[PDB]
């Protein structure tokens, strides 16, 4: 029997809370593009002006090693992996409760990539935990407390301070 | 009297749990590269073989409005943006039970961009809400039961099926 | 025993108060860049628009006297100095109580260099007053009067006025 | 109703202070240079060895949003700019006690330079509050303390310690 | 399992105490040079003659078996190693007591070089283990007494008795 | 009379224990090699597949002031050094509890080297004393805590963070 380990059990994380607030695609969204590896999906309760929409695409990664450090006595036979993108484009608006006339309109776009290596072990809850551990990067934890807390980094690394507070 | 709005206002979501796993980086991670626009840091904890690493870095952006659709009305204060990037890569491992011989390692990376106008009206809450509608596309959700209801998307992106299911 | 002397004690000075507002930089600053010779630290209390960043930095002087009249047979052994750097940049607004639209930056910078030698007489408190005493030519001093008084000339510099008053 | 902020209402400081010599230029100072942008001016009182001059100049600032990231909204008066420098060159003398022979001499510069945007908002006491923030970061300040207290950082820095320790 | 052994169980030691005196680098050093590579590190409290420096570096190693006499059939799949050094330099002065002006700088430099097999199996105090046993050379040890007993071996060495007296 | 001092009076430590393992060569080595400028000893009690050797060498420096900053006005009369070498290699087996046939083995190296100037002030005691400091640069000091306490830092260096948290 073959078992796989993300060796994350030695590290040091602290839960915090993250509520997605996930699409009604039904209700909302139309299709924008339909290639068979890149989906382009709009959002039609926009008006003209505003533009919101989601893209995902996979792309096959031909050696998953080729930029790792692995030796090769332990890399796999199948080194073929893939690659996922979902980006989010939005449109945010800027008035004035005085002025009606005053207004402009920012572009605000994200995205996510997720490089998974083609391995039967791989299952779905474990990439997901790896999204949890990803996105938990935008936090500092904090065991030293006596109830663990964290606090948000995201403003902080924005503005060129890349080194964590706790270092 | 200045309001920025998400636009977001409009659309329909459904709420779900994502529990994310903050670094106590205190304990665990050290600094490989302090660079001004890019840092480096690596895990303590791994041994000699697993390579456990989150990689920060943000990036200048010219015309905010370049690529996109929108264009800059004439009451905007900047063209400027900052790009930041978060990620993470982990070495996971595949043993066996049955052969001290047998075993490999599987590379896994991740990241998140994140393309952020220069407006001081976009606040650090709103960039954070922002990335939690982005990793709610990795899910899909329903209006119709009594609890909101959601299903997941990750398996069946990354099998190729992009469209979402609802659609 | 060696003795330095700055020579000052000849010229005639007033004293007059310059109450400096010094940082709290554990409340209010972070840090943008940490290069060997070069530091950059950022005020993490502005919104996105507003840029307030100070950069302390030292460069070594291959030969002190490079530039200076002095002659060899009155040069120190030791030709080899210091040149710090304290650079503050600070970001502006200007708004209308009247009309919640009308605004727009202005950027302030301002620094100080300070060209020291290396030699072991000359201390802390040595190049603070010297410090002071550089500042003390934004002013003129007034020893006419029988209080001592002291006035301004900064507006008068910056609009093309370089001589004192006083000659 | 028009009002210009420098934002530094949200910064934490603390007072100290910094009492400056100010020259008596009628008694001491003589006008070695009058160029329309560059002055410069030497003290009479010092003996033929010791050179004590200052000199004081401004340059035109084409455009003061060039290197900034700062860009200019569209209601801006000018980008015009202009640029103070005052610098102050002093020649210290070590002697000895014991030898009438030993003996050399030290030179000391230090030069203050400020970018003033062309804002007839500016005014002649935010420029000299603003240099008052500026002498500030050669030192760090304590809101912890009853009386808040002061400590210095001058020598730290010329040492290469040039992150604060508060930080 | 995996089990990894020093085969040291067998051979016979003396403890002796070697206390180490552990830099606090916030308080007395500053970064020199900052390679990926090598660290430069030095002393900013010494005074400007003495110059206490430093160095971090790690080279990495290509086949760990290279000047060995393991034959391949027993070498590890992995010949990836990396190597560290860790270098002090020191300069001392030698003064007299009734001469102000008798003395010179004596130069001291050392260095450590670790070269360690990249196998999860080795832990990190494994390989402090092994500096421990390392640093034991500079001695010789003694159990037949009743209290075991050490003598000190670095003058001897120095001074051409490389042989221990044991053999 | 003539003193020597190693300048680390204001230099600030923490100490901590490094208990070292002291050969008892009588039992365990045997001379490998024995030449009048490098001596090589062996463990004859180590089975055959395990080689633990050891190296004691003397160079002798030409010119101790070769590589350093130290003027000629302020070197001794004497540039004669020697330059000592301690090396040991060890070879540690892995192997298994469930499979006899599973193992291999991980050669382990490390010398230290110490270029001692010629000068009868510089005592066997001086010179383990800065052995203690040079050690202790694989530690990292920590007094502000109430215990002095110390972590460790051979790992953090190994994997790349060559910088210490301090700084
Ligand atoms: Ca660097
Ligand atoms: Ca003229």
């Amino acid at each position: 029997s073959k078992i796989l380990s993300t060796n994350n059990s030695n590290s040091n994380f602290v839960d915090t809370s993250f509520t997605l607030k996930v699409p009604v695609y039904s209700k909302d969204y139309r299709v924008t593009q339909d290639e068979p590896d890149e989906v382009v999906v709009a959002n039609r309760q926009q008006p003209f002006g505003v533009k919101n929409t989601a893209r995902y695409g996979i792309r096959q990664i031909a050696d998953v090693y080729r930029n790792t450090t692995i030796d090769r006595a332990y890399q796999s036979p199948s080194k073929k992996g893939t690659s996922l993108v979902v980006q989010v484009t939005e449109t945010w608006t800027v008035a004035s409760t005085d002025d009606e006339t005053y207004g402009y309109s920012l572009p605000f776009s994200a995205h996510v990539i997720v490089n998974v290596p083609q391995d039967a072990l791989i299952t779905e809850e474990i990439l997901y935990d790896a999204l949890k551990r990803l996105m938990g990067h935008f936090y500092e934890g904090n065991d030293t407390t006596s109830p663990t807390t964290t606090s948000v980094r995201l403003k902080d690394m924005l503005q060129g301070a890349l080194v964590p507070q706790s270092l």
